[PDB]
């Protein structure tokens, strides 16, 4: 509340920046388990270069799809909470609606 000039930005894009601002070690190691259960598969084995490799608006494109764009972006920051990603997703969250996850 109060303070802080920043105009509108992009929900959609903020997870690619966001997922691709963490490590690949970091991001997968939170869809490993949190997407196992949260989510249903969708998606190849262990793989460091999904992130490194590939590229967040291809991945993240493929996993917004797998179960869907809200719950996709949530998997993120819940499970990078357990991780202290909160550096990033300060914003991220904030441009997500975290309210939407506890």
């Amino acid at each position: 509340g109060a303070m802080a000039m920043a105009k509108a930005r992009k929900p959609r894009e903020a997870l690619l920046w966001a997922l691709s601002d963490l490590e690949e070690n970091d991001f997968k190691k939170l869809k490993f388990y949190l997407r196992d259960m949260t989510l249903s598969e969708g998606q190849p084995p262990l793989a460091r270069g999904e992130l490194e490799g590939l590229i967040p608006v291809d991945l993240a494109e493929l996993l917004i799809s797998k179960y869907g764009e809200k719950e996709a972006v949530k998997v993120v920051l819940k499970g990078l909470k357990v991780m202290n990603l909160l550096e990033l997703v300060d914003q991220l969250s904030h441009i997500c609606l975290h309210d939407y996850r506890e």
